[PDB]
């Protein structure tokens, strides 16, 4: 590094070296370096940051500053020319359920968050950014190109605030700026429990010694729990329907209500903790609240790791799974567990897997009611459609029986995200997630497409003809090179996602390498990885081996018809069985005769 020891929140970290449980922060996982993978630290840099000043200024900031002798294109122009499409017909993934998309977003939220600069206080600064489109300090607005329809309806820009960074802010260091990871790098259910002590405590039911998570007191789903409401104002979930007045959920991760299927899977996970905490209390009436909370927590962390490494990563990485994530050979304390800055963009492949609609299905997997299918844009920050329109069950059936979107070089990101995104504090369904992704690549100082190709041992196309061959597409390579005059300048998010998918996978060679390395490291560099000797007993592991998403549904909803392989495209009733035919988590090996 340029100057080490610039980590302000490094201290106040006590390591009980015999504790059988993870910290909330992720401190004390690595014994020799105890901050490694802990929250509220710098994202790791796999390659030096690239900024137009070599330190923090993002490419695209200064009109008269080139990248490699060319102007970088406007993020929104890249979005309009390359990313957008009109026809949703034929865009669905014939072999991935909608759950495939949704598990991706859940795993992402466990691993990484780079919060926008902390400028919540009411200020003319928001006005200078949103109203006047003035680029300065944290405001780095997404300017509309000529002939952008949004010019006619929304003004000259979309507001965009720079990501927060480590080390004091105005006293910025002379090392290049590093954005923060606000959650734990470990795959540890931090999205359920939180990554900070305050929130972890607020989420818990301390009113009784049962090791329960707090549940909603104002609303229930046929006797099953909802998460508590976030009772701080203003609330974006209230803002999208001021008649319903249904706030956002409060969970371990601040983004839990961003869309209704994310809030859905959070509700399943919360329910599973309290189900585990109740069953643990029955098997061990002696155990106190703290031990019931910790033991349920450790079980839920192991469930998330198994679904992710056994069911999810193999059908993302396809042929490349074995090359980057070979069979576990145990905990390696030399491995860096930190999430990389580049991974936070590589894992944004899910955005091209989001389809244009969400469905509510009844017990026969037929349309639930007469508004059963809803445009996705109406479901950002939407809790009221869960609380007041049928609970979780209909949305869970949609997750099983509907398909993910397939990424397509011609049809990359649905207009529901590309033109109609709602951002809290922006009060309009008018934002562009693709343009935001590209602006954020530049904000975070990302090296370009060919730097990452090099990193991954892959060819670095220099010509139109070279880029055609790597993308296997003539027209997409021409459109990219018309905006970015050299492949060296292509932003990693659009470059990575433009590559044709590997055999049996859903990402191309570059993303398979960036994702594969990151997931290898979070497994190998985790002292509390479930399969690491000593973390669980052998008998605990033979039990954990039989977890499944279908089982999580069976145990936490009144859905009684599930598929055996919940990530593949499943149709009702042919691919569906009764819950009785799905393996159970045998909790008999957590029976502690402790006398
Ligand atoms: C309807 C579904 C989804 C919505 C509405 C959504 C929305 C967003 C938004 C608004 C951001 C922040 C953009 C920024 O300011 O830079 C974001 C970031 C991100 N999204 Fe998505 N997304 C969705 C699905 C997914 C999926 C399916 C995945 C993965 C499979 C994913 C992975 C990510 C990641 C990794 C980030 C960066 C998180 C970080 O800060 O470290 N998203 N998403
Ligand atoms: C705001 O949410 C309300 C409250 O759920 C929605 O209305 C319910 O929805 C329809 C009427 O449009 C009926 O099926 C229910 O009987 C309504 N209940 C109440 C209290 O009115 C309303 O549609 C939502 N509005 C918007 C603009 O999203
Ligand atoms: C906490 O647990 C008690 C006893 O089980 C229950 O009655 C109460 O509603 C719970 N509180 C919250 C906020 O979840
Ligand atoms: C542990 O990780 C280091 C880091 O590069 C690696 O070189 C080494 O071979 C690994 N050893 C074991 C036994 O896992
Ligand atoms: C569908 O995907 C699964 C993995 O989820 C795979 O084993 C199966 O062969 C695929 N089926 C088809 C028809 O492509
Ligand atoms: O999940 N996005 O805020
Ligand atoms: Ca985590
Ligand atoms: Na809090
Ligand atoms: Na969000």
């Amino acid at each position: 590094s340029w100057e080490v020891g610039c980590g302000a929140p490094v201290p106040l970290v006590k390591c009980d070296e015999n504790s059988p449980y993870r910290t909330i922060t992720g401190d004390c996982n690595n014994r020799r370096s105890p901050a490694l993978g802990a929250a509220n630290r710098a994202l790791a840099r796999w390659l030096p940051a690239e900024y137009e000043d070599g330190l923090a200024v993002p490419f695209g900031w200064t009109q008269r500053k080139t990248r490699n002798g060319f102007r970088v294109p406007l993020a929104r122009e890249v979005s309009n020319k390359i990313v957008g499409y009109l026809d949703e017909e034929g865009v669905l993934d014939q072999n991935r359920s909608l759950l495939f998309m949704q598990w991706g977003q859940i795993v992402d939220h466990d691993l990484d968050f780079a919060p926008e600069t902390e400028l919540g206080s009411s200020e003319h600064s928001k006005v200078q950014c949103e109203e006047y489109c003035i680029q300065g300090d944290n405001c780095f607005p997404i300017m509309f190109p000529k002939n952008d329809p949004k010019l006619k309806t929304q003004g000259k820009c979309m507001p965009f605030f720079r990501a927060g960074f480590v080390c004091p802010t105005p006293p910025y260091q002379s090392l290049a700026r590093d954005q923060i990871n606000a959650v734990t790098s470990f795959l540890d259910a931090s999205l359920v429990y939180g990554s900070e002590p305050s929130l972890a405590s607020r989420l818990r039911n301390l009113s009784s010694p049962l090791g329960l998570m707090a549940v909603n007191q104002e609303a229930w789903d046929h006797g099953l729990a909802y998460p508590p409401f976030n009772n701080v104002k203003p609330s974006p979930c209230e803002f999208i329907n001021t008649t319903a007045h249904v706030p956002c959920f409060q969970a371990g991760d601040s983004r839990a209500s961003e869309q209704i299927l994310l809030a859905t899977v959070h509700t399943l996970l919360l329910r599973e903790h309290n189900r585990l905490a109740r069953e643990l209390k029955r098997l061990n009436p002696h155990w106190d609240g703290e031990m019931l909370y910790q033991e349920a927590r450790k079980i839920l962390g192991a469930f998330i790791q198994i679904i992710t490494f056994r069911d999810y990563l193999p059908i993302v990485l396809g042929s490349e799974m074995q090359k980057w994530i070979p069979p576990y050979q145990g905990y390696n304390n030399s491995v860096d567990p930190r999430i990389s800055n580049v991974f936070t963009f590589a894992f944004r492949f899910g955005h091209m897997e989001v389809p244009s609609t969400v469905s509510r299905l009844d017990e026969n997997y037929q349309p639930w009611g007469p508004e059963a299918e809803l445009p996705l844009h109406t479901l950002f920050f939407n809790t009221w459609r869960i609380i007041k329109d049928g609970g979780i069950d209909p949305l869970v059936r949609g997750l099983l029986a509907k398909k993910s979107k397939l990424m397509n070089q011609n049809k990359m990101v649905t207009s529901e995200l590309r033109n109609k995104l709602f951002q809290p504090t922006h009060k309009i369904h008018g934002f562009d997630l693709a343009a935001i992704n590209l602006q954020r690549c530049r904000d975070h100082g990302m090296p370009g497409y060919n730097s990452w190709r090099g990193f991954c041992g892959l060819s670095q196309p220099k010509t139109l003809k070279g880029l055609q061959a790597v993308l296997k597409n003539k027209i997409l390579a021409k459109k990219l090179l018309d905006l970015y005059k050299t492949p060296d300048n292509i932003d990693i998010w659009i470059g990575g996602n433009a590559e044709p998918m590997v055999e049996r996978g859903r990402v191309g060679p570059l993303l398979a390498c960036l994702l594969g390395r990151q997931f290898q490291q979070i497994r190998d560099g985790d002292r509390f990885w479930w399969e690491n000797p000593g973390v669980f007993t052998e008998k605990q592991r033979d039990s954990l081996q039989k977890v499944s998403f279908s089982r999580l549904i069976c145990d936490n909803t009144h859905v009684t018809k599930v598929p055996l392989h919940a990530f593949q495209a499943n149709n009702y009733p042919h691919d569906f069985v009764d819950c009785s035919a799905v393996d159970k988590l045998d909790l008999s090996p957590w029976a502690s005769r402790e006398n």
